[PDB]
């Protein structure tokens, strides 16, 4: 009786925060991840210590290949499994990295950032879409595709792809009544690998507190975008982003 | 408790708002230019549920010399009722056609005053003014880029009004102050407009054929002005069913 | 005969590029100044040397003041007057200063709003009045949605001319005027500007770190006015060697 | 001293109506093709009539695939071959068919409808830039980007992540002095098959006219863009299509 969500990426950093959240507010969740298993099941345990049968994980890598369908597929087919309904997909997987224009092969460089980024999030809404009274899919956007950072190609395409997809399948699942919106972060929960320099250039540019979104701050806007409170929204990107967007050079 | 100012709150749209806010444990100021009888029944209302929690606040909100003077009795009004203002909702507008091809200048103090110029001037009294949640929330437009025809200067206006919204998100943001918008794209449709006419347009919207319950908008001005929003500032969240992304 | 133009704000700077442009393509032009008299008059005579009877100067204040819709009347029958016809119009006349939201305001708004804004309203309303390879050109600004702190009216001025934009262009499509804008990033820096604010400025421009010439703005408007552009309309041209692309 | 241009898909319709400006404006080009070997080489002919020695044709399938690098590669290097320089890069080609989310393999339309509206303009860029005053790369866009076709994504999402690329490439390429922008056709040629009846419903949508763009108005945008004009603008994508993207439901 209670619904079900998959989220993407969903062992650490915002994706966790985002299957916690959900957990909160009554969801049964499918933690995604490719790498971070021991992360994976912890978060699992300690979701199923409050509530037992409520989360289970779901390995897949989601770099684009000829079988990447079939990996989307069984995502969606474990929340089926686990819970029997799957209400709502959390698109928030993502690699990311530079690919400069000028001097792995660029060919896997682009079947990972525009796989995960892009192509992935559009066979798992039509998995989720064909498997189908509160359905939605939030797509993990990103608020500075306009003004993006140097020799980050590749990424900058995946990401403005992905608002193509969320505006159409906004449009072509609406009848289905399947509602379709992102979230675009700023500066959130800044790169393991930055040292502390770097985070806190990127943290004195932002207007709002000079500080970076908390990975529940980001959480909080997806919650709404699945709650009852937005059931008339979709094709929206909600930016949360502290006033990054509006800093001019 | 804190306080909320809701431009227009006498009817529809704002009187939803005003509905929610106080629902949520605000106290308000209802501002109403012609509606008085409306506002003083929704504060009755209001006060009902919880004594000396609503106030209404008389002001036009076209452009002239005294609109500055009548912007600061709106905020004032809340800070004397209540001794705090936390959120301004700048809902109030006008709306009707303005072709290219009333003289055109009060057409300009109207539809830019109410929809532009006022939330400006609402905007600097409110900051002037000032563990809080401050915000301000803009209602905006969802087809501010594909407007009516012979709109122009309805739609110059609510174009300028997502100017304010960033503009202001930016220059309070180190006062802690945030600023927002909530876009409608059909909500309640104009009383004036015909039967036939309204259904042309539900026919239109992706999301169920229909308009936006006013209980609909409020519910996103509801979040933007929470806990739940702390981060956010300069956005505009689409209220429209995907009306927006429907092509020609 | 030759096509005329009326360009405002065209004694000095971009607007005079603009108008010396147009005169080099065969324009005949209306060269429109508020102040700058002397600048304006040795403009019209160096293009009246040029080709006889191809330039008029025409004086009016563009803020917004109940007398403005006959001013801006006015500047569109100086052309008829002087050249028969009026077949395009540059809005490019602007006004520039702080507004900051913590002269009288009232003043502020006439001013920022008027030039920005209502003035390219009116005239254009009055341009198409008076109607082939008609259009219009608005002078915009590719830093609308990133704008200078402390700026909320000028911003609010140049988004309403946005909608202006798209608004007009939708309208006036079937008399067969097209409505497109330009919008520069850096260009001529302000005079007031010292040195070092100035190469604060050209060090953030990714193409070739300086400021647009004065020509290669009125270049894209030269293109948006030629028969090489006669499907665009609603069009705004980013002029702004990729400034708006650089985050914080 | 010519200056030599490449442009994709340049054997029919827009892309022909550019390589004949440019040719026209004093350019030597490179006319690439997939499909169309017979338009193809009748254009170089009618080309070389005019000037001979300034028309060369290419062959590529530009579908995303293990190859597709070095078939850019290989476009590029055609130019330098034939004409000892590549000042312009026009990114004409594109796949567009719809891919409905509910119901070729979608493997292979991935790879067909981003490879050849993303990911080889991609590649492109990369060759070109890495090959190398006027230097310019110009993108065909699509001026309904935000309000898309039904049944459409995977187009939708190949010419969003096209916006993404003229943008991310301006900034990176602006200190190599080369510019990137694009033309956003609304309703231009009309597809072939199409009755009169259906294209006259879109030709009754355009404001400006009641009539689709020729391909000439398209190519004229090109040549602007490409000019010693256009020599401050980099990252702008100039919307032609008659004020159809202004029309409201
Ligand atoms: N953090 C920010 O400031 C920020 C700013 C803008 C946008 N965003 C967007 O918000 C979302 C969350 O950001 P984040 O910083 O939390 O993300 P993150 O830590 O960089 O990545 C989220 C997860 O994506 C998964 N992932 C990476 N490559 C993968 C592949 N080939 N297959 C499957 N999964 C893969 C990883 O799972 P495993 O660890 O299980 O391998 C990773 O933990 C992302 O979509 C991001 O682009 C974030
Ligand atoms: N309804 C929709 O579908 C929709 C769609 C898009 C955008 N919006 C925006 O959403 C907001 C609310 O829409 P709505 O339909 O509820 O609005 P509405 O009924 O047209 O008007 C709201 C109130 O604004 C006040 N107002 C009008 N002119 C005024 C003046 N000169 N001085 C002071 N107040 C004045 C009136 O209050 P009194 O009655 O007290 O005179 C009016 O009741 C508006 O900003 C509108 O532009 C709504
Ligand atoms: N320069 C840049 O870098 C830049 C950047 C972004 C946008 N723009 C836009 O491009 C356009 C040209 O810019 P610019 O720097 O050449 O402009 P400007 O020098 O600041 O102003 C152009 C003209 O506007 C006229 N003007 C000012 N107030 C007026 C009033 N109250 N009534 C009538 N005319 C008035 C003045 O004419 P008189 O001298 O005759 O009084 C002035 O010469 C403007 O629309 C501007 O906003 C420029
Ligand atoms: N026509 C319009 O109304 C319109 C509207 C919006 C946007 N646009 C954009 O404008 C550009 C030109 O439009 P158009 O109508 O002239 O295009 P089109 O006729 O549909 O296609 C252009 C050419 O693309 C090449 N192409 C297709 N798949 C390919 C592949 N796998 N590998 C290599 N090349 C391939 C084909 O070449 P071969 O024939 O040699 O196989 C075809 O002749 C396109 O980017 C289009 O998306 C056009
Ligand atoms: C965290 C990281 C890498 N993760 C992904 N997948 N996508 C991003 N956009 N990320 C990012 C990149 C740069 C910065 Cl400065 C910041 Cl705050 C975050
Ligand atoms: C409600 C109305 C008139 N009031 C204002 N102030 N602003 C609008 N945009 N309005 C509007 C106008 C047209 C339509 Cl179709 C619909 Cl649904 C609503
Ligand atoms: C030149 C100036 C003032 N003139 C007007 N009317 N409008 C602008 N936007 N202008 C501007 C303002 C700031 C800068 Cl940094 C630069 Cl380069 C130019
Ligand atoms: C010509 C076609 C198919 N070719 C490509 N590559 N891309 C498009 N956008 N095309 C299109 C599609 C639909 C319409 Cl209505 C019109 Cl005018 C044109």
């Amino acid at each position: 009786e209670a619904p079900a969500a998959v989220v993407t990426g969903a062992a650490k950093r915002i994706g966790r925060a985002i299957a916690v959240k959900l957990h909160q507010t009554g969801y049964r969740v499918v933690i995604h991840y490719h790498n971070s298993a021991e992360a994976a099941v912890s978060l699992a345990d300690e979701l199923n210590k409050e509530r037992s049968n409520t989360a289970v994980v779901c390995q897949a890598d989601l770099t684009n290949s000829n079988v990447l369908p079939a990996s989307c597929e069984e995502i969606i087919n474990s929340c089926f499994r686990a819970f029997g309904r799957c209400d709502v997909l959390v698109n928030n997987a993502s690699a990311f990295y530079p690919t400069p224009l000028v001097q792995k092969t660029v060919e896997t460089q682009v079947a990972e950032l525009i796989g995960t980024n892009a192509i992935a999030p559009f066979l798992l809404t039509m998995s989720f879409a064909q498997r189908q009274s509160n359905l939605s899919i939030v797509n993990l956007c990103d608020a500075m595709v306009d003004q993006p950072c140097m020799a980050f190609s590749l990424y900058n395409m995946g990401k403005h792809a992905l608002v193509g997809l969320t505006q159409s399948a906004a449009l072509e699942l609406a009848p289905y009544g399947i509602r379709v919106n992102g979230v675009a972060p700023g500066v959130s929960l800044l790169p393991v690998a930055m040292g502390e320099e770097e985070k806190d250039k990127w943290r004195r540019k932002v207007p709002l507190g000079r500080r970076e979104a908390s990975a529940e701050q980001i959480a909080d806007a997806v919650i709404f975008l699945v709650s009852g409170s937005a059931q008339y929204i979709t094709g929206s990107i909600i930016k949360v982003d502290g006033g990054l967007s509006l800093v001019h050079a």
